């Protein structure tokens, strides 16, 4: 009776009725659902018997300063849970939270006149009106909240939570092949539901691929006239023996009418998930094209009513079922071989090509010397896997014998092995095995990417699915973001199945979070409906009248209930409590996004947050551009360079639907540039507007930090926008914070999509120099910041180049081919030495400085 209640709720949350999974009557889906439910059930169980501190590490994972993960006078306002009274203590930034708790329980004792039994080990420090906690043995300054407070000059507000209270929340949440030498062949029987120009003839181009690389030369079909139902019944004979086919082998098809014009495409794995070599008739429900597309999904098109079907016949090779040899048989064959016996002369050449694409003889050198490659250069695994001939059974057995006994690579090297260039499942398992060491902070930084690698998966049940699920159930934030990255792509038919199953499994592992995300979903349902009125009304009537019948609408009992008392999809630590209906408006852009305001009694001024709801644009590129800027900011802070960046939240939630974080107390450059009369910023020259503006937002001595806050953020934004190749930078998409902090918004076109140069703007160069015309001292400190930020970004170029490589799986039209990844392999300048790249960056900056001189002349 509780089950059907849970199952109706899962289906509603994922926006796909679980009956549809059963309807397919697919044994691969039916096994994932049983196998993965069990895993998640085991997880939930282990989680319900966690310690009170351990539970904190789940529900509220520590938010630490990049500098700290891996002295100064500070006033702090601590209170106790069931209390109205509070205390202000003058702690230090070097103090552990415990000394504060010890301080708080001493003050409580004296006030309440009682010799207190309580110890500070029994307590935790909640951030007031937040799902943020201050625990462990880390100085206060190490905590992101405490640190933000010092910069903003604000007083940290903490509530003392007893172990009993945490436990009370913990509780309230309890739920043989190698013999077959014949050349692999197929029968292209017929086609169905095809549409093409009568004047042409149809062709089927089939090819055998292992990731991207061809396993052999592709074979085309006979030219058969344009018919909705064309018939071939021909034998497509491929130049590859049945034994030689690898385990992760995929057969790709291309249907195209020629006089070139592609109709559709469809791929499939020759081996089933249970390692059986597929035999019988197969009807490939193709996907529309825009000649082979390996990377494309191996499971058929769901809408079978429009889709052009291709019926093929996998012939019976042996008299009984053939299963891919087990590792036992694989390691036996690859054990024996001739070891790499070569001259120190050719060993020198080997170190060169490994430390440094490569020539044919060079590959042969990497393959003959594979044992040395494992012994003295293990990080060079990927390059060795690329010299391997996956179209010969014995070379693969040789490779997998070296991998099985290969040392665990670092996290940076394991990210390369997730890419489609390495489709071997034992290589991927090893990749995840080398990735397991990932810190929960690190994992979260690369989760967007590892979730995109799920689209490169051949089979439903895989290491990556199990690893992400197990990690998501071990950290409520990872679980929050995992769900939303999955949920947002349910409209896409090529993933709706996989994703739905992943999310259904997750729900079995966290019944309570399933209720929390359903609460969030129900709010976004109302916002989609509200935005629809706004889109319509903004056309007919004026903004004051739309802004009013939108409030009236939000005032309704359904709206008031759904839009209030929830966690933010933008950050689950953020508790969007009571909605400020009067403070709610909508931007005047094409889509008419919504500005939703929130406020809290508990959180206080730190609880007055805002969100932006947008329906109409694809939000996946901005999300990527902002994760990159945030990573840039993490990589800089790690080297002690804090360029005071603002990577505000962005999160796609559904079909062309998402949320953007309101950065309160910020305004677009342009708005200030308007130089309106009767204001506190009204200038005699347009050059002054920003400076005069900062003056008013930063009186007296406060101006000097604001200018410096401006300089750093500007250094970082120039450097963030150069590397990423962010174009279309007008006055609108640049915003300034009252603190002086500068930031960018609306990331329409990155990776030069032609070739975006270094950008410098005299209106900000006038602010940097503190109003002065010639101020080489202050300006050249800004040039120094740019150089520092640029060189730190280059030293992590393989990290950006690996996260952009994997991100190709999303299908962002400004990130799909080789040239897009060349952009970073040109901006981060990884061919040139640090000195040769620094030479070229200064030459790029000076050119921008000269370009900025178009205004200094006028
Ligand atoms: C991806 O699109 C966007 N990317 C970013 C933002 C965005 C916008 C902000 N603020 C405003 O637009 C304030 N306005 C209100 C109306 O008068 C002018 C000033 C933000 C402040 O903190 C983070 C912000 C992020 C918006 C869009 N969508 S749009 C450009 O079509 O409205």
């Amino acid at each position: 009776r509780v089950k059907k209640l849970i199952n109706s709720q899962i289906s509603l949350l994922i926006g796909k009725g679980l009956h549809e999974f059963d309807s397919l009557r697919d044994p691969e889906v039916n096994d994932f659902r049983t196998k993965m439910r069990q895993f998640c059930e085991e997880a939930a169980a282990h989680r319900q018997q966690l310690g009170w501190v351990e539970w904190l590490q789940y529900s509220f994972p520590l938010q630490l300063e990049p500098s700290a993960r891996g002295n100064r006078a500070l006033l702090v306002n601590v209170k106790f849970e069931g209390s109205e009274e509070s205390f202000t203590f003058q702690v230090s930034t070097k103090d552990m939270p415990l000394a504060l708790m010890a301080c708080a329980l001493r003050k409580k004792a004296t006030v309440f006149r009682q010799p207190l039994v309580e110890q500070p080990e029994e307590y935790a420090l909640q951030v007031n009106g937040r799902h943020e906690y201050l625990y462990g043995n880390y100085p206060l300054c190490h905590f992101q909240y405490i640190c933000s407070c010092l910069h903003s000059g604000l007083t940290p507000h903490l509530t003392m939570v007893h172990s009993s209270s945490i436990l009370a929340m913990r509780d309230e949440q309890s739920n043989s092949l190698w013999s077959l030498e014949q050349p692999f062949s197929i029968e292209l029987i017929e086609g169905r539901k095809v549409n093409a120009d009568e004047r042409m003839k149809l062709v089927v181009q089939a090819g055998l691929f292992h990731g991207n690389e061809m396993l052999c030369k592709t074979v085309s079909s006979s030219e058969v006239n344009v018919c909705s139902e064309p018939v071939w019944k021909q034998r497509l004979e491929f130049d590859i023996s049945v034994c030689d086919l690898p385990r992760m082998a995929r057969l790709c098809f291309a249907l195209y009418a020629v006089v070139d014009c592609p109709i559709a495409w469809a791929n499939l794995m020759l081996f089933d998930y249970k390692d059986q070599l597929k035999t019988g008739e197969r009807c490939l429900y193709m996907w529309p094209s825009v000649l082979l597309n390996p990377a494309g999904t191996v499971r058929g098109n769901p809408n079978t009513e429009s889709a052009a079907a291709l019926v093929i016949y996998l012939p019976e090779v042996a008299p009984h079922p053939v299963y891919f040899p087990a590792l036992e048989k694989i390691l036996e064959l690859g054990r024996h071989g001739e070891r790499g016996r070569i001259t120190e002369e050719e060993q020198l050449q080997l170190r060169e090509i490994l430390e440094r694409e490569l020539y044919e003889h060079e590959k042969d050198l990497v393959w003959k010397m594979r044992h040395e490659v494992q012994e003295h250069f293990p990080e060079a695994l990927a390059r060795l896997l690329l010299v391997t001939k996956w179209n010969k059974h014995e070379d693969v057995a040789q490779m997998l014998y070296l991998l099985c006994s290969w040392p665990e690579l670092p996290v940076l090297s394991a990210l390369e092995l997730l890419d489609f260039s390495f489709p071997d499942c034992y290589v991927g398992s090893f990749a995840i095995k080398s990735l397991r060491k990932l810190t929960d902070d690190e994992l979260f930084q690369y989760l967007l990417q590892l979730v995109q690698v799920l689209k490169y998966e051949s089979y439903l049940d895989c290491e990556l699915t199990k690893f992400l699920l197990g990690r998501a159930l071990a950290n409520r934030k990872i679980g929050h973001f995992l769900f939303w990255h999955l949920r947002s792509e349910m409209h896409v038919p090529s993933v709706a199945l996989r994703f739905g199953l992943i999310m259904e499994a997750y729900c079995r592992g966290s019944t309570h979070h399933m209720k929390v995300l359903m609460k969030q979903g129900e709010a976004l349902s109302k916002l989609k409906a509200l935005n629809d009125f706004v889109k319509v009304s903004s056309q007919k009537t004026t903004k004051p009248q739309t802004k009013e019948m939108m409030h009236m609408c939000m005032r309704q009992e359904t709206y008031m209930e759904a839009l209030s008392h929830l966690q933010s999809p933008l950050d689950p630590s953020t508790l969007l409590e009571e909605v400020c209906v009067e403070q709610c408006t909508f931007m005047d852009s094409k889509m008419k996004p919504l500005w939703i305001m929130y406020s809290s009694e508990e959180a206080g001024s730190a609880g007055n947050v805002g969100i932006i709801f947008k329906n109409g644009d694809d939000l996946r590129q901005d999300m990527l551009t902002l994760q990159m800027i945030q990573l840039m900011d993490v990589l800089w802070k790690q080297e002690g360079l804090d360029l005071r960046m603002t990577p505000y939240g962005c999160l796609p939630t559904g079909d062309r639907t998402g949320l953007i974080e309101v950065v309160l107390h910020s305004d677009t450059i342009a708005n200030i540039q308007l130089n309106k009369s009767n204001m506190a910023a009204t200038a005699a020259f347009n050059k002054d507007a920003l400076l005069n503006w900062l003056k008013s937002k930063n009186p007296g001595e406060a101006l000097d930090r604001a200018i410096e806050e401006f300089t750093l953020s500007c250094a970082g934004y120039c450097v963030a926008t150069y590397v990423l190749g962010i174009g279309d930078r007008h006055s609108d998409n640049i915003m300034i914070r009252e603190s002086g902090q500068l930031f960018h918004i609306d990331f329409g076109h990155f990776l030069g999509n032609e070739r975006v140069p270094f950008i410098l703007t005299y209106d900000f160069v006038h602010v940097i120099q503190q109003g002065k015309t010639n101020n080489s001292e202050k300006f050249e400190r800004f040039r120094g910041y740019c150089e520092r930020a640029y060189t730190i970004l280059r030293r992590h170029g393989l990290l950006f180049l690996h996260l952009f490589a994997l991100m190709r799986a999303a299908g962002l039209p400004e990130l799909s081919c080789s040239k897009d990844i060349q952009y970073l392999k040109d901006s981060l300048a990884l061919g040139k030495t640090e000195e040769e790249a620094l030479k070229h960056f200064r030459v790029k900056f000076n050119e921008a400085l000269r370009e900025s001189w178009k205004t200094k002349v006028n």
